This record gives structure tokens, C-alpha cells and sequence, in this order.
């Protein structure tokens, strides 16, 4: 699993469950093409987005649908979504964990990249 | 000044100086139109992006050019840039400060909205 | 003002107002002696804690009374307080800003050190 | 495993390996008694600190030795350590993950609490 997304809720101290995630890959025409999508599990994790074969070098955008998450909890948050844009696999295949920690008016994102 | 941007460097414990910032407004055609831009000052702040008259309700994107910042310091970063996407709402007089704290493999962003 | 404290609220997107802050200096007997204290202002800032003459090199602890802050808002928090422990060094003229961003189950702290 | 500690490095985008962690529990005499200690693994995680039987209700302090970690990497960081102080098990037994994300002049900590 070369690309995993993990989302946590800083208000409740819990995984952020059922968060929609959309991944895009930049195409030669300077356009974002849909690449993979899913929702976080009860553990706040989203596995199985892609395979080593399909996850080639490129610029990828991970959009985490934070506004939909907060609204379902009755909170009107500031951001529309969190976007994580990065070059992947430019030095060869790597495994990427994109983690996000969410509050209504703030979020943090970190990448853990392993060989 | 209804919209200000402040950027900090978590590696050096300093304002992030000379960081390029581009602001876009979402247009009816589902496209990002350039709205304002600048570079952060010696205090890490970018003032004067817009006016009360021009900063109407809508969806805005603030792109912070973090990759160039780390490259100028000789540090290998993860993200292409940091993107902050939000709706501006007329809920009474408001000032929006978009703050970002930068590390090579992580960033956090918060909105401070005051009257 | 060589030492300033700034506190933000990541749930409301606002300065954290009326937060008690206590500063201690490490004494030779491996004990924390009270040094300065106050409450954050309407801007979330606490100025005037010390002077250049009194703020000598040493180990300092800044305790931010986060639990009382969340309790006043009716939100159940995790931490008893946030603690920031650091050495102050005479590396030339310096001003220290200790910033903290608060959520019920998470906080971040950064030092901005400027000349 | 009712108490686990996870540490990440925001400069390298990696687990923070070999980070020393000391846990203390507040005793009736208003004193911190040593409770457990260990070092993070190659995955940045520290398991096996305590048992359900020994991890009773109380106020606990988790000290993460961040300064020693950064110095071994040739970085002089701002903080002496990160301290996480919290009441545990006051509503019955819970499982606690204390996560910390480290940069030289900044850190963030979050708790994930599950039943
Ligand atoms: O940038 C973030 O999203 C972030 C993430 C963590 C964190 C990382 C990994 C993990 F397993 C748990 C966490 F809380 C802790 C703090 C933080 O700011
Ligand atoms: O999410 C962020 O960008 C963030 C910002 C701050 C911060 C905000 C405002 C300020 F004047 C100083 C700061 F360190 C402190 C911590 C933090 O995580």
C-alpha cells in the first residue's frame, strides 16, 4: 500500500471516521485527473487507494473533505477542504502516509515517507 | 485590511520572509481566477492584499509557495505548496488572518477571524 | 518586552482571551520558582511579563491554563495545561514569542525568536 | 496496552526513533512519582509502558525528551522537552495514544482516547 491517508479529530480526540478523500494526479495538459478516492474507516485510515504499478512518478493532490465532516457533527468550519499537493516517487518508489489533524478553524498535515 | 496572511518557520523559529502568496477567487465556471498576490515581509506578514469593497462573499484559495522557500534554505521539502481554501461570509464586520506554520514535511494553518 | 505569549483558539478561530499564564524559572535546587504571570488580553496576547534586566539566561517554563479555558466554554478538554519548557540564551539581542494554538484534545506551540 | 506514545519528525517526514519518554503520576503529596519509561521504536512508537491494572485513575505527565533527539541530529532546538499532562481513567478505563509531531522550534501533541 504505497499511499495511505489518516485523519484525526482534535476536538473529540478520536479518529475522524467516514471522511471523504479524493486523489488527483497532474496530467501533461496541466490538468488534475481523478486518480483514486475513498472514505476513512473506523480507525480514521484509508487504505487501498492505489497499487505500486499505478502509483507512478508525478504531482498528486490529496483533497480531504473536511467541511462535510464537521457539518455532520453540527459544526460550521472555516475550510472547504484540506489539500495536500506533493511530488511522489521522483527518487523511486516510496510509501506515503498523509496524516491530517482537524479542528473547525485549523488543520495540520504531515507526510511520513518510507523506503 | 480584511485579509492578511502570516507565515512562520518552525525549523528556525522565525517569521518566514519573502514567501510568495497567491490568492484566487472561485468563479462561476468552477475555475480559480487570480485575485491578489505578494510576498511576506520581514515579519512574515502580507498586508494590503484586498479592500473591503472588493472582498465580497465567495470561495477563496490562498496558495503559499512553500517549496521555493525551503529550496532557498537548502532543505528538501515535501509539499509543492500549501493551499488554504475557505468561504468568506458576511456575518457582520470581519477581518481574516490566515496563518501558516511551516516545516519541511508538515504544515499547519489556522484562521483567526475577528470583528 | 523580551518575552511575550500569544494564544489562539482553533475551534472558534479566535484569540484565546482571559487565559491564565504562569512563568517559572528553574532554580539551582531543581525546583520551579514563580517568575511572572498574567492573563491573555482580548487579542490573545500577554505582554509585560518581564524586563531585559530580569530575563537572564536559564531554563524557563511557561504554563498555559488550558483546562479552565475549555471549561468556561463548556467543552471537555484533555490536558490539564500546556507546558512549554525552554532555555533562554544570550546569542545577541533576542525577543521570544511563545505561541500556542489550542484544541480540546491537541495543542501546538512554537517559539518565534527575533532580533 | 492502555498507554502508547507515538513520535514523528516533521523535518525528515519519518518516525522519530530512539526518543526517550518518561511518564510520571501525581502522588497524594503533590509530587510527581516515576511511573514508566522507555524509548520509541523504529516505527516511532513506544508500547508496553504499563498494564490495565497499574494504570489507575490519576494525573499523569508524559515527558518526551525532544532536545536529546534533535541534538543527536546536529540541531540545537528550542524546547527542553515536550510535556503532556492529563487526567486519565476518570470515567473508567480508557486506551490513550499520545502523539507528538516535532520540529526544532515547534511541536504539536494530540491524544486519541478510545473505549
Ligand atoms: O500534522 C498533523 O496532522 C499532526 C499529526 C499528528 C499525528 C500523526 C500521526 C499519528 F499516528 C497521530 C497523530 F496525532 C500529531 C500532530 C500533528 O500536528
Ligand atoms: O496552524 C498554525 O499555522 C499555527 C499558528 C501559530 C501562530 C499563529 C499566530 C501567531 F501570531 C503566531 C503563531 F505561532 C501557532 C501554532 C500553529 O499550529
Amino acid at each position: 500500500c504505497p499511499l495511505m491517508v489518516k485523519v484525526l479529530d482534535a476536538v473529540r480526540g478520536s479518529p475522524a471516521i467516514n471522511v471523504a478523500v479524493h486523489v488527483f494526479r497532474k496530467a501533461a495538459a496541466d490538468t488534475w485527473e481523478p486518480f483514486a478516492s475513498g472514505k476513512t474507516s473506523e480507525s480514521g485510515e484509508l487504505h487501498g487507494l492505489t497499487t505500486e504499478e499505478e502509483f507512478v512518478e508525478g504531482i498528486y493532490k490529496v483533497e480531504i473533505d473536511t467541511k462535510s465532516y464537521w457539518k455532520a457533527l453540527g459544526i460550521s468550519p472555516f475550510h472547504e477542504h484540506a489539500e495536500v499537493v506533493f511530488t511522489a516517487n521522483d527518487s523511486g518508489p516510496r510509501r506515503y502516509t498523509i496524516a491530517a489533524l482537524l479542528s473547525p478553524y485549523s488543520y495540520s498535515t504531515t507526510a511520513v515517507v518510507t523506503n
